[PDB]
């Protein structure tokens, strides 16, 4: 059937919606149509280009009120691509706090992670029920689930600025150093090639951990 209206969701509403990019993009929703027990949600693009998607792959134009975001949440963040930002999908891993400085900890869908405001966040209109798995990748996949299961138990490792570790990247073991802590993040150094990445500090990415 074609319907107009299902839950809060209202046909000719302004929307974000997920393209084949993986990025998400700003447009209305131009139609509802069940199949059953099923559920798709047209979306015409601010391109004419248009989309037929699942509830989990579009989000409200608007930010959540803190109350509405649990770890575990399905949202939509900005997310810090060298000089240019895109809206990618996450998962919530902290609401804000003292020893955080009141900020968001997000869990992306590629395994970047990074600290965001309320003002960077939009939550997905009809998320899973076990929220990541609709997430691509088998690895992040299955962390995310024992991550959110398992909190507030995190095992994370004590690194300090200046210390001398093995961080992993492309399968092996690499010398580098921790540049500075923000949280329950590290800027690692990668010593041959003398460039950062931000990084968790339960990720057993970082040998401390992973032994
Ligand atoms: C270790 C880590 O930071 C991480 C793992 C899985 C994921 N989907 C996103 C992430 O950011």
């Amino acid at each position: 059937e074609n319907l107009y209206f299902q839950g809060d969701l209202i046909v000719s509403m302004r929307i974000l919606g997920k393209k084949r990019t993986k990025t998400w993009h700003k447009g209305t929703l131009i139609a509802i149509q069940t199949v059953g027990p099923g559920k798709k949600y047209k979306v015409k693009f601010d391109n004419k280009g248009k989309s037929l998607l699942s509830g989990n792959h579009i989000a409200y134009d608007y930010h959540p009120p803190a109350d509405k975001l649990y770890v575990g949440s399905r949202v939509v963040a900005k997310y810090k691509d060298g000089n240019q930002v895109w809206l990618y999908a996450g998962i919530v891993a902290e609401t804000p706090n003292v020893k955080n400085k009141l900020r968001f900890l997000i869990f992306f869908d590629d395994g970047y992670a990074s600290y965001v405001t309320q003002s960077e966040l939009y939550p997905i209109c009809r998320p899973l029920k076990k929220t990541w798995e609709d997430i691509e990748d088998i690895s992040c996949r299955d962390f995310i689930e024992e991550y959110v299961t398992a909190y507030p138990n995190r095992p994370m490792v004590l690194l300090k600025s200046g210390q001398l570790i093995k961080t992993e990247w492309e399968g092996t073991w690499w010398k580098s150093r921790v540049e500075e802590v923000d949280g329950s993040l590290v800027r690692i150094l990668f010593l041959d090639d003398k460039r950062c990445e931000w990084i968790y500090r339960g990720s057993t990415r970082l040998e401390p951990m992973f032994s």
